[PDB]
């Protein structure tokens, strides 16, 4: 079709690498995060940056902040990775220029990791960690409010967390901002399979990633299958034109405006799967991620 | 929005109704067979009619065959209405012009209805009856080959039980005949949002009829849950652009190609939902469902 | 995206042969022609075909009548090619194949050619050439009713040659049967951008033929430009849904409905341009194709 | 599924039914005096003058707003149809760009049909683009100027890029568009399935269309275009549900294409309009703060 030239290298790389549905997930795991560490530009510089020991229930999570501006407000930051990679330490230049970008404290946690933990412990982490900041502000040096974001599996996590904050009636993000969640059991939309295969997330590591996580449709795991969407955090949602992920997402926007969620989403033309974390690779990408760091703190 | 200006008297019709999910299931199923009733034009002609008792295990179904061409080959029919809703009575002036336009046997098979009768009754119904006709050729005169054909719940019927007959290596139907089946657990995809409320069947009659035939994603009740598609009988596929449930089935039969099945697909542009049973009402269903029964026998 | 797979050799094969936008227009009628002679398969067998000299005011074009069936009524082929190429020989196994599958008479047309014929010479030729069948219907052994029918550039001479009987007030044809036509002055739908590389009928071929064909808003180039679809033959419009020219065909058909004019229109799933005429190497193509020829009758 | 938002100003129009029989300046009266009508209360900017740009032939008026003592400039067409709209009925608008994005913002009053067919506004963006551009001084512009504008202001800006590459003159820093019509589309499918009920219906766009034709040229429109190349790094705004969705995310592709930067968004449940809507609803001025907040990157 007509998906954005700056992503030929990367559906190459894709391409040229086969099939790895068959190499341990530890080994994949460790590839996928040298990969992402290899052609990586300066980061940019922040101001401050602390590293912290989230310390929950029976685990400890580690986190990173980064603070550019000395900010008030925060966005907890869960990455992608499809619950089986990524770290701190692959999402750093990310993380730094979103917190550049945004001048808000971002901060960066590492939830468990598939498959050695199965849902719902990466979604127990989000949640859990949201809660204990929330409650342990003056640690991180937080003087005003606190969203959540997150990209692919991520965003999926940040999306739920938010669900059980409103069935609880806890204490709830101030915005939650998705870049391309995975949220539905879907292997049937259009997006799904036209974008199935060659456009860098494929068909199959989407099975994969899923046959990974779960044990054997919960809300928590799959937030399109919430009965309600009313209350929830205002929300902002970036979208792949060319991405099987695609139109679930675009339905989840659909369904906050219709239950009164303050709720703004945005389609990437010619962007695919991965694009924000592309940001150093592609100029749309980059652009999009700019214009969706430049509001945060408006919500904040 | 250019939905067939023909579907302008039974979309309003539909929205004047009201909330449909609002009324209990026994009244629904009365008053949506008593308006398909009332809809009836002249019924077609047809040489002969016999009526037939399927004797199941621990069940009967009434059964009525037509042919209007001392016929060799048959297509068992399944009947839609969500599981709900439909028998041979509101299907005979349907199934007759299918039986004139095929020159084929067309059996229609009154299976069990939710929400008297959950899921797997009607399927078990539309498998065992397959296979007693099958077994009991002879009985109905049948000399060649028997196909499976539905509509909306009746073709997922037909769908589900091909995917039975193939598990079990048992005797497969020779043709699966597929008028916009429901397929998969969808409330996500771009179709089921865009096409949920101002055509016939909506986004709420769905989740209300879903919840009325489930118990409590395996197979044969949504074939899309399938691992495997291969060695399925070759398939016609027809659904409708204006229908929430079209994008699963375009999936469907691109699934059936993936696979080596073979199928053709047509999407009926500017229809809606029930198009086939509105063959009386609108000229261009009248042509697809024509289209579609004049090349039947030669898969007989 | 999801192509049938019947069609994997000939997108090959197109890739193949490169650029052909600055190959002279006779050297490629002759390469595409006689490729497609050396390639083709075993014909279907006809009862009656005769040859027939048309003899226009200025001008004689070669005609081929096929009948299988002893016919009272008539369809007029015209054949595609963007206006460049095609001919009776090329066309013959697919002309035969209506024949055979129809039942009535089938007459191909050999219109004048582009660029050494421009605009309006082929639709002067479509145009004069029914209105000269009609006279003469009893020389030609027609009895009844006679339609046209075309694909690609052969079916926006079926569709124009339509609009100028309407606005004239003459005889108009039985029937309309559209099989994908060029319609409209289109290089921005989306249709056409996301499917007009990939190799079989691309976004620069269909600008060369648009400037071969015209000489440099007239209706009878393009339909879409009619103000008015009043009044006009009934039609079937088939269009492919992985083809450069789908969406205007998609609109065309929307807007006779809108006029009141009977029409039914099918998108085939998985086809591409040119499926029709690809009846021998793709089934589901064979199908659609069966699908029309077998309602055609119904017209005449 | 479209944005709530929009309910009202759905409903208000399928009321006023088809206003073809209305002459064109008293629908302009007509259709200005609706956008004053509904104003919010303005954004407060620091500076804002006026200006008369004397062309060969016309003068414009031009306003510009500035809220952060500027070095560059974006030079702002509105847009109207070709028809309506001026610098009053957006001056709530671009006070929005100006505090949002804290560049100049210099909006111009271009000639307007049917009383000034093609080619004049077009004449009226190039000429005043070329105008300030060799006298920078003049408008306290020590920097850089783009061109951006919304529906047919976003035609000129497209367009008037397109002939700066042509001449091979001075070229803006970037385009911003704001859901341009850029082709002689009545068959796409944007076009089709939502040429009504949306606002901004087919019949209009003909109506419009008509106006400004004086009855295929690329500075008409700008997707007859040979060639993308060499043009100005874009910004494109499209909307989910507006007829002139598809050939607008066509010309990002085009641009894409050629090697030209360009970022194209489309707004999810959003209409025709939706930019100058950001009063009334909040997805639309989030995207309109979302696209000035990148602009000072491209000056």
């Amino acid at each position: 079709n007509m998906v954005d030239p700056d992503f030929n290298s990367l559906i190459e790389l894709s391409k040229s690498a086969g099939d790895m549905t068959k190499i341990e997930p530890a080994m994949l795991r460790n590839f996928l995060d040298e990969s992402s560490l290899s052609s990586r530009g300066a980061p940019v510089e922040i101001k401050e940056i602390k590293d912290y020991k989230i310390k929950l229930d029976g685990r400890t999570l580690n986190a990173r902040m980064y603070d550019d501006n000395n900010a008030k407000s925060a966005i907890l930051y869960y990455h992608g990775g499809g619950f089986l990679f990524g770290n701190i330490e692959t999402y750093d230049n990310y993380c730094r220029f979103l917190a550049k970008e945004s001048g808000v404290k971002i901060i960066s946690i590492e939830y468990r990791l598939a498959p050695e933990h199965k849902f719902p412990d990466a979604f127990n982490d989000a949640y859990d960690s949201f809660h204990y900041i929330a409650k342990k502000k003056k640690d991180f040096g937080i003087e005003g409010r606190i969203g959540v974001a997150g990209d692919s599996a991520g965003a999926n996590l940040a999306a739920a967390l938010c669900l059980k904050c409103r069935d609880g009636k806890t204490e709830m993000p101030a915005v939650q901002v998705l870049f391309y969640p995975s949220l539905a059991p879907d292997n049937f939309s259009r997006s799904f399979i036209e974008y199935s295969d060659n456009y860098v997330l494929t068909g199959k590591m989407i099975r994969y990633f899923g046959n990974m996580y779960s044990k054997n449709i919960n809300p928590y795991f799959s937030p399109l299958v919430a009965d309600d969407f009313s209350n929830l955090p205002p929300a902002i949602m970036v979208t792949n034109e060319y991405d099987p992920l695609r139109d679930p997402e675009e339905t989840y926007v659909k369904k906050l405006r219709e239950a009164g969620v303050r709720a703004v989403g945005i389609r990437g033309i010619g962007m695919i799967h991965g694009s924000a974390t592309d940001f150093e690779v592609s100029d749309g990408a980059r652009n999009i991620v700019k214009m969706v760091a430049r509001i945060i703190p408006d919500y904040l």
